[PDB]
């Protein structure tokens, strides 16, 4: 029933800027396109936001992004990133299901952190590197700063760019793409050691849940062989990885994310072959599509509600909720609002407050959608 | 009474930026600057919107363009485009033409669709060819595809740019400018022997009406002599001439919009010397002013309506209005309105729909404005 | 109580384009940021704009100014521009005072006039010239029209971007930063000899109320001595100075101002010290904050109201506002609403206008804030 995209070829930069303008113009009430910052090149950093309320945040309302082509030459998540967008704009209002996302979830698509690396990159590059690292050429996702290793290439415009983009909203849930293997690539990505060994974030358990949300519907990665005759040492039960297990990574976005926002993020890996030929790009969506979407609605499990000034009877701002043994807190944006993703079980969560007294709640999380919880806070 | 404008002079891209900025600024209530893409060296294809409901689509409310300086030498187009966005802006409220055209029709500017071309061109030009074709020296107004010939010339960015663009707004009536002689040029340009005989479309009538609308008003173009002295083979009687009959332009915009969206497209040349002094530039305007305005309202005459789904009691969209003997059916808007130019007569149109029953109703367009016309279809 | 700025440190186009983006995402409800046309080497001329309301002027709101950074290594203006945006943004709703100012003001700020300049500036430089001029090397400073000298340096983009900027709002007050000395410089900056002698305006007695009103604020310039070591012929009383009469500027923005738009408009010295090293910002900043806060609010004191046709009963476009015995009258905006600067003391104020009759009351602006005092006009 639903309408599936058809603009199924690369996109570089100039029909990039032209696509996405093309749905931003056509669906304005639904979309709202803006850049974050620009490449060495100059070029925009382009992100597309979808929401039945394009351009503010609201209340309770839960943050996602996706973002694609870190790497210049993994071209296959840019390409699904506008599938999506595609998909998203052209479904709304026709669809069920589609049209209860764009209403529930304020969205943020982003097809290309590295725009400059994908324009020097050739088609049908399956494992190479020629624009994989930026204009100036450093690794964008060797750039963070690291928990463990301490960085040293010097910041890049993209990466500054999309740190602050990273403060700028109240990201719940993430997710950025990649290519050169099929799996989905979850925190930490390093370690203390800087050695392949599974390095386990306070969340591990949620994240385990997001990857496999996601992996759980690529069929041939759920079966955890990215290539059997190209890199026949890679074997991943059900399609996710530790990512520091698979291999240590430092300086990565993905890390970054988690330890510096409320944001938490995954790395997908969308297959072997980085540059395709565009006739295999339908094929990538067609497996890839209940994918994306089962992944976005993730942002909606666990827990949220908002934390409210008993006094005043509105949002605290800044306010810190804490779980129960996760050594992991979150905090709340300006309406006092929090997201807070977990998986079925039962909790303690605490609504800590500057200048106000914490209160303590039991709570209840299940096996299917997420539970709304307020914390009244009173002053000192 | 009507305040005309003063700003009479050569704009390069960086005072056109200037110009239409202040303008957007300056009226924020009737206007939507926008760019469409970039020029193969970066330049912005600005647009300029002009509606008393800046950025959006009311259904019903004509969608109506000007396309100007396709070819970078031809520079009258350009500068009469800008005289129009500031003429425009400036009657708004105070001048009830003004007022009544931008309140009725969603108007949309495009001063420049080959900047790159305009700097490379030399003032004083009156023949020449230096800046007409693109950065990459292609002829933009030969590089769409044809029905006929099967155009070779890679598609350029400005051209991309702006079919991408024909395709996000409902266009309807539109006319792109140009320099080199004096004379309204329409459908078909080409034919299937490539030669200049006369190449009717089957829309030949109302294109004829549209074309002297506004020959009538340019007065030495009435007459039908471009310039005697120069090309002294030319005589275009009234002012209009079929395209393919003056020579064959296999690959044009013209007969692209056309053959591929609703819109209906004019080629209109200002005058033989493609770039004349800055002096004579008020002189252009002062002739062609009525012009402009006249040829805008015919985006009314004809007929116009909404495709009703008879159950919903709502529009459809991309229903079919095809009309009497005229094979060039139009489709509708996501409100299901729709706009069909035609002449003083009467017709038999059929509005068609997929999972829907078609009705037919005898129309009755006469000598003055357009007939609303509604159609509302039984479902199957 | 009110929050301070944290992010001190030297801002390249990059980071600045970054940082505010970053503020105009994060307050949307406040800021509308938007660009003016292009430096030569193609970089935005960015404007940030906040105001309760943003992108609109509304009827007897004062529209207020602040332009840094006009000569590229005179980088002070830049930062504390910053340091502003964020001050302004974060205390907005928490803080009284700022609230106020972004309610009853429409402030914009471009914190950099002269962006390719910067970027061939060098840290430390404290009186070098590498990166003052723009790019095509001429000083945007003596590139305006001037009253006596006839300019013959060729209009740069970056000054006619800024000349339609000033064009396009009913500035009411103005400030224009630099460094190389202490001082706030009024007009007017030249003379009919083109010397170092006093050159008195018209508004000579505001003129010296507004330099004031910051000087007085900022400590070590209000003392009159720049940098006794370097300079040590320079001593300014109380911290201001009229321009001419420090040295003969022809050419220079800030007269531009009062001579052909309602805006008057200052030059802001803010230390001997052109591109200190950023470990010394922060002191720069709560040096210059108060001066910055306080002279905003005067865009409020003097006289402002509204010219009424008084059969229409609402605002006359373009009336003129002429006072007791001072040459330089006063023009309104679209909704008939004026704003004049006058120092405490009695004067007799007529509002003309053209196809009407002149009223003529006499006002009395005291020593706090403004007076409104509305006309109504019959007409003839
Ligand atoms: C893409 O950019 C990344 C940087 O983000 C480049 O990786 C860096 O490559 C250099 C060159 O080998 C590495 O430095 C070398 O390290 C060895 C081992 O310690 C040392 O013996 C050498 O003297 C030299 O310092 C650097 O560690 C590495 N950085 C990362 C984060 O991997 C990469 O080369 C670029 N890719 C291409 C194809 O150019
Ligand atoms: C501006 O760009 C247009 C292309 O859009 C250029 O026109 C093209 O010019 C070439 C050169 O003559 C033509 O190709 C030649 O055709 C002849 C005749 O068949 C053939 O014998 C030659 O071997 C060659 O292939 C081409 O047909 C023509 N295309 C069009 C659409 O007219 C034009 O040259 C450019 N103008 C300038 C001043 O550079
Ligand atoms: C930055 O740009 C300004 C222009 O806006 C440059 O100032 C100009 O410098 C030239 C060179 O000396 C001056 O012209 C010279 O004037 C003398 C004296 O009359 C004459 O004898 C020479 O033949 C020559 O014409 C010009 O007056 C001056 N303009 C202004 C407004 O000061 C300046 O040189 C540039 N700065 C740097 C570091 O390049
Ligand atoms: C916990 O705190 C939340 C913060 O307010 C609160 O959200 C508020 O919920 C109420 C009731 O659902 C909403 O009520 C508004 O809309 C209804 C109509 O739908 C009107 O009848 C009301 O007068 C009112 O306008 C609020 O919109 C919503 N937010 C705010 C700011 O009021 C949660 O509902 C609270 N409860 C729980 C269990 O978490
Ligand atoms: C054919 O179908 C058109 C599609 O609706 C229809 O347009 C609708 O016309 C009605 C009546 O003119 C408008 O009525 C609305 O505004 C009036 C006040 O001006 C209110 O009293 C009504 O309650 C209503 O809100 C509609 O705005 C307009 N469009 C829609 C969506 O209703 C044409 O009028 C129809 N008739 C013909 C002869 O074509
Ligand atoms: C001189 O002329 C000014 C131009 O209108 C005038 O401004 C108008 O002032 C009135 C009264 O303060 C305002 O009244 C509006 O708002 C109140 C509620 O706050 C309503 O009760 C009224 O019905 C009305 O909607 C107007 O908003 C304001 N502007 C306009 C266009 O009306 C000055 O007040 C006048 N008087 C003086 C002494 O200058
Ligand atoms: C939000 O909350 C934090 C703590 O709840 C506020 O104070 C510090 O913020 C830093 C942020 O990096 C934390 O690392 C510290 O643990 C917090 N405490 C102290 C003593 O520094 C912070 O100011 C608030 N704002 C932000 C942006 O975090
Ligand atoms: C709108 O209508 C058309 C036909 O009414 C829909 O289906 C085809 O669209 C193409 C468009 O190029 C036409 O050439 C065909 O004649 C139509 N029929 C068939 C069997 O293909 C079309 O899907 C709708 N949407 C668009 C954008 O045209
Ligand atoms: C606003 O008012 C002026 C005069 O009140 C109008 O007419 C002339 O405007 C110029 C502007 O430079 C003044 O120098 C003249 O003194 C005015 N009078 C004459 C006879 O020219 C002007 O048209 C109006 N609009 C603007 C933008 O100024
Ligand atoms: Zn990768
Ligand atoms: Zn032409
Ligand atoms: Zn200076």
């Amino acid at each position: 029933q639903a309408v599936q995209p058809v603009d199924f070829r690369h996109h570089h930069f100039s029909d990039m800027e032209i696509f996405l303008r093309r749905y931003a113009n056509e669906y304005p009430s639904i979309t709202r396109l803006y850049s974050v910052g620009k490449s060495v090149e100059l070029r925009e950093l382009y992100v597309m936001e979808i929401s039945d309320n394009p351009g503010i945040h609201e209340a309770g309302e839960p943050e996602f992004k996706y973002i694609g082509n870190m790497h210049g030459n993994e071209v296959v998540g840019r390409e699904l990133l506008l599938n999506l967008i595609e998909y998203l704009c052209k479904n709304f209002g026709t669809d069920p299901e589609v049209t209860d996302l764009v209403q529930s979830t304020r969205i943020h698509i982003m097809p290309s952190m590295n725009p400059d690396g994908y324009e020097k990159s050739q088609e049908g590059d399956r494992g190479g590197t020629v624009g994989r690292n930026n204009s100036n050429n450093y690794d964008l996702n060797r750039n963070f700063p690291d928990q463990f290793f301490q960085v040293t290439d010097p910041p890049q415009p993209e990466t500054l760019a999309v740190m602050s983009w990273l403060k700028t909203y109240p990201f719940v849930l993430s997710a950025n793409l990649h290519g050169g293997s099929l799996v989905v690539n979850y925190p930490f990505d390093d370690d203390e050691q800087g050695i392949a060994i599974y390095s386990k974030s306070p969340d591990d358990a949620v994240f385990q849940q997001l990857a496999l949300s996601y992996s759980k519907e690529n069929k041939k990665m759920y079966q955890g062989s990215p290539c059997k005759d190209l890199y026949p040492t890679e074997y991943f039960p059900h399609g996710i990885t530790n990512g520091a297990q698979w291999y240590n990574v430092p300086g990565g976005m993905q890390d970054w994310n988690y330890l510096n926002t409320n944001c938490f993020e995954v790395t997908i890996e969308l297959g072997c072959v980085k540059y395709p030929k565009a006739e295999e790009l339908p094929k990538y969506w067609e497996q890839n599509r209940r994918s994306l979407l089962q992944f976005i609605k993730q942002v909606h499990r666990g827990i949220w509600g908002f934390v409210l000034d008993a006094t005043d009877g509105r949002g605290i701002l800044n306010a810190t909720i804490s779980v129960a043994d996760i050594n992991h807190p979150v905090t709340t944006y300006k309406d006092g609002d929090y997201w807070r993703l977990l998986v079925q079980g039962t909790y303690k969560v605490t609504a800590s407050a500057r200048g106000y007294d914490p209160v303590t709640k039991t709570v209840e999380v299940d096996s299917k959608g997420g539970v709304q919880v307020n914390f009244t806070l009173s002053r000192t």
